[PDB]
């Protein structure tokens, strides 16, 4: 079973087709006069070659203007004074967004099965605003098996020879497709070649017929979680920052650049929601496998992971990337390391914004430990200071230590008070925890293979340096931080608790503030769609200024 | 022997400080009254704080303030209206710019052995527009093995702590160092520790000091070559573009992205000398391992290189980035390739650019077979046809095969006329070949070792597909190239000569264009200079807009 559909009309509203109408009742010129040059010499005619890849639209735009002239000389008329068919056309194809509806029931099809497919008649854009056009295409790209372009493949829609073509391309017999389309004469050869069809008037009646004949529930559907990163189809960076420690990252888009510092014990897949929607959004993401992670190296020493050196590295990691500035968003660790960034190296941070993680000033008074002891739901973070002993627990079962870590709000499974005495992280937990509602087995089996190449050794050092840290941290006690900055709060993050970082202002004067109601500890992938709307939003107003 | 640089008045003029003379003169302020309140409390005072990373530089703004105020009070006068002190530090910062000369100083002494730092007494930058201090240090810190900080050290170059710190970093005695300033107070502690100094007030004056001491020739040197490209401090990047063919490219700078294409046989490295320059000029460099060379796959099979496969996994490349565009540019078969982007994707094409490669529309009537064989120049092209016959004298010995291409104008050892039946590429050819002038050794083992890994096969097959390039550009012939495109000729290039691009203005009627002297076939490393000045003024104009 397949699906296909038209762009314009069908994923793509309004139909540029369609102003060719609302400019004739603006400019009260005859019905159909514009519509009527635009096809005028049918397949012999120019916008047919335009459509066919012969000529480019710039090319085009020339054509079609001879053709009002010779069109409304026929009917007895003359257009005005500066008639802009290039103007026309640009806020045409400019006003044309994208039919989210549509695109959800794409999504859906496709996640239950079927190969998707675009089946579009459409142009070589080389106009001096082409990008708007690109930029669009692909968004809807990304989300469908095949993109069948008629300029491309030097055939056009109405023509029978496309539509072999697409269902040669989708391997599938017409009666096993369905063929959505805004315009019938466009649909005809589809249904002549026994194929099912939806002629697109209003999007929700196709969509009823299209979830009728699928039997498949499009319509009414629940909101979808965002776009996510499969890992092989992403764009892998390596750079070295020291004579043998190599960082990791992922990269998507294009803009100012953000980068993405996850927690323990994660990666860089842990932002997978918001990847896709920041790019989307116009920036420049990269999201990090931090030091000890991943396919970033993870040397054994435990100073090697010192917030000094670990932020040391990042900056190199700009150096080497050509980048004077990036902003800086962490959760958990990585929040606490965005904080650092944003106290020693201001030139270098175009904004600093944390998930769940507050700032805490060092007490210059009070040792690192007893100042961590003081707080019962840090009990495990005494049972992470001696190498090896939590090691050997996280790393005897991969998948279990994971499926107990990522659970919801609800769903928890561990005993995290009185940790280390009363056995381990793992004390009174099933070793055959259940699969959490916020991650697929497949995700979790991701971790695990990642965790299968350094293991925890790594990642816990980042606990086994709390007098170092403290004694750097005691360095900034005068300063302030007056960059750009958000603090975003889990309501149900229960050691990383919202009330810790109710001084934070004095600290912040400007600092801008979100909160997540029923969220737990893993942001990212509990409140994604939420999530990504406080970060898009702060960038867009505190980022890019 | 090592030698260390201040950067206010030395490597960075004008001097900063000197704006608190300016600001008086202009101001008709008592002479120093400025410079007094700067340094109001010595030790104690704000700024040695400032300077020490205590407080920021936000933080500090308001305590110069108030100085002013009591430092004007006491010299019975009063300042103005809207005395600025952010302003003037703005302008006093962003007027500040690199001293080139002291520059390449620094450049040739580490050229020859030295070992290069710069110390300076400097601050955090929080202010809004930091930026364009990140962007100026990030610029010179590329080019010293060392960057030691006031503000990141807590010490402060007055105090004799941070020259022990200085000579304990460089791993040397006093005496053999070499240390320049501005301020002759912060030379005492060096020349006290029995290390040379150099008070720098002219800059011609204080090389003529370093060059006299050093033995080196420093002053009215020659013009020296672009910064290059240490192919393991780079951002190495991967995308997987199709089951199994996986692209490489090398990743520097941000702003439009700038996709360079090599030609053959050659790799993302011969681009060395325009990745720094074009970063530096505001963009986001790619420099790509093309389809067959490097760490790209590199598959067997011919059909592999056509241009129209080879192109759509570009388009799939920009996909996967999350790039809507990019600007293309091209060298010898890259330049080939960037046409074609043009011609077929103008929706992805910022703007195209191609080196030594014309625009030739093809021949609807003659062969590609005959047309090539119809230039005498184009002989070998027959004698790559054969697969397996070229890669085995390609891939015999390697280092012979590129120290014979990689060659410049005058110093040409290849026979490239009569060559498939006269034997080979290297017919009469030194077995031992003589090193070109526009390449060091090393330089050449890279490209050595880099074809090492697949040899010839993938990058030959690109002159196999004639017959399918030729019929799918037949199918652009209606069309014309109408985005920003730009043509560079290379005058002694003896195959790809100037003379084949005389009518490309017919195709490409905006076609911008330029041209360089005495350059061969090998335009990045035969005119890196002269080319960086082109591309980089071309695309400020038609890249960036
Ligand atoms: O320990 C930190 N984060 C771990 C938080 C995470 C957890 C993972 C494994 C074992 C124990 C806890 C967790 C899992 C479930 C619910 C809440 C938190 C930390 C320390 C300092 C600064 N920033 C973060
Ligand atoms: O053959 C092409 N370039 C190779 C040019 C290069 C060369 C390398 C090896 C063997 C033979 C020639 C060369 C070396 C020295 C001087 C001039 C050219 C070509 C073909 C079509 C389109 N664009 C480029």
């Amino acid at each position: 079973r397949a699906a296909v559909f038209d762009l314009d009309g069908v994923l793509a509203l309004p139909a540029v087709f369609g102003v060719l109408g609302r400019t004739e009742e603006a400019l009260a010129l005859p019905r159909g006069l514009l519509n009527d040059a635009f096809q005028k010499g049918g397949p012999e005619g120019a916008t047919t070659r335009l459509m066919k890849g012969e000529i480019t639209l710039s090319q085009w735009i020339p054509l079609m203007e001879e053709n009002c002239r010779k069109c409304s000389e026929t009917a007895k008329v003359c257009l005005p004074k500066n008639f802009s068919i290039k103007e026309i056309f640009d806020k045409a194809i400019s006003a044309r967004k994208i039919n989210r509806p549509m695109l959800q029931a794409a999504l859906m099809l496709r996640k239950k099965g079927f190969t998707t497919a675009i089946l579009t008649n459409t142009w070589l854009d080389d106009r001096a605003e082409r990008d708007g056009l690109a930029q669009l295409m692909c968004e809807l790209k990304m989300h469908f098996d095949f993109l069948i372009e008629s300029c491309q493949v030097g055939m056009v829609k109405p023509e029978p020879q496309i539509y072999k073509f697409l269902l040669d391309t989708l391997k599938a017999s017409p009666s096993e497709v369905v063929f959505l389309d805004d315009i019938g004469a466009n649909l005809k050869p589809a249904r002549d070649l026994g194929m099912v069809t939806i002629l697109v008037q209003d999007t929700d009646t196709a969509l009823k017929e299209l979830e009728k004949v699928t039997g498949i529930q499009l319509l009414n559907t629940p909101a979808p979680l965002p776009t996510s990163c499969n890992p092989s189809d992403m764009s892998h960076g390596y750079v070295t920052v020291k004579p043998r420690v190599r960082l990791h990252f992922v990269e998507l888009g294009s803009g100012p650049a953000v980068c993405l510092c996850h927690g323990f014990p994660e990666s860089w897949y842990s932002w997978r929601y918001q990847i896709p929607a920041l790019a989307q959004a116009g920036y420049r993401v990269l999201a990090m496998d931090m030091k000890g992670y991943g396919e970033s190296s993870a040397p054994p020493e435990i100073e090697e992971y010192c917030m000094e050196v670990l932020c040391k590295e990042m900056v190199t990691f700009l150096d080497k990337l050509g980048l004077s500035q990036a902003v800086f968003i962490g959760h958990d660790w990585g929040g606490m390391l965005v904080w650092y960034m944003a106290l020693f190296y201001p030139e270098r941070v175009r904004a600093v914004a944390s998930l769940n993680t507050p700032f805490i000033p060092a007490n210059p008074n009070m040792s690192p430990l007893e100042s961590i002891k003081a707080n019962p739901v840090f009990d495990y973070q005494l049972y992470f200071q001696e190498p090896g002993v939590a090691e050997a627990e996280l790393e005897q079962n991969l998948s279990r230590t994971f499926k107990s870590l990522f659970r919801a709000s609800d769903e928890s499974v561990l005993s995290m008070h009185k940790v280390c005495e009363a056995g381990g992280l793992f004390v009174n937990s099933p070793e055959e925890p259940s699969l959490s509602r916020m991650v697929t087995e497949e995700e979790i089996q991701f971790y695990v293979q990642q965790f299968k190449k350094s293991g925890f050794r790594g990642p816990l050092n980042w606990y086994r340096n709390m007098e170092r840290n403290w004694k750097w941290a005691c360095k900034s006690l005068g300063r302030k931080i007056l960059i750009p900055a958000l603090m975003v709060t889990a309501e149900k993050d229960f050691v990383l608790v919202p009330q810790m970082s109710q001084h934070m202002e004095d600290w912040i004067p400007h600092l801008k503030r979100g909160h997540i109601e029923d969220c737990g500890h893993w942001t990212q992938m509990d409140k994604p769609t939420e999530v990504n709307q406080i970060l898009i939003k702060w960038l867009d107003s505190d980022a890019r200024n």
